[PDB]
């Protein structure tokens, strides 16, 4: 929605958008994550983490090991292009990142690194015009 997108997660490990396209006129892009469920963040919190499709399992494992105070993302993790905070039901969070961190054509993985969620709660991001 110009250089912005909103994506929702509910009380299942699902994003409502499975693919996001960043328009090639965008220098910055903003993701608004909303958790439209009603469950607590220690029970079913969710975040949105963007990495190259390669770095997903590695970031997810180190992310799980980082703990909730770190929003389940390793601090200063060089492989993380952008990430939101972990939010609970009824909350939302946004993150804006620079599109020149993305190579054209190339597919990126966005996923949730809350414990146990990475393999299910995931999607694809690509740059296109
Ligand atoms: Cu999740």
């Amino acid at each position: 929605a110009q250089c912005e997108a909103t994506i929702e997660s509910n009380d299942a490990m699902q994003y409502d958008l499975k693919e996001m396209v960043v328009d090639k006129s965008c220098k910055q892009f903003t993701v608004h994550l909303k958790h439209v469920g009603k469950m607590a963040k220690s029970a079913m919190g969710h975040n949105w983490v963007l990495t190259k499709e390669a770095d997903k399992e590695g970031v997810a494992t180190d992310g799980m090991n980082a703990g909730l105070a770190q929003d389940y993302v390793k601090a200063g993790d060089t492989r993380v292009i952008a990430h939101t905070k972990v939010i609970g039901g009824g909350e939302s969070d946004s993150v804006t990142f620079d599109v020149s961190k993305l190579t054209p054509g190339e597919a990126y993985a966005y996923f949730c690194s809350f414990p146990g969620h990475w393999a299910m709660h995931k999607g694809t991001l690509k740059l296109s015009n």
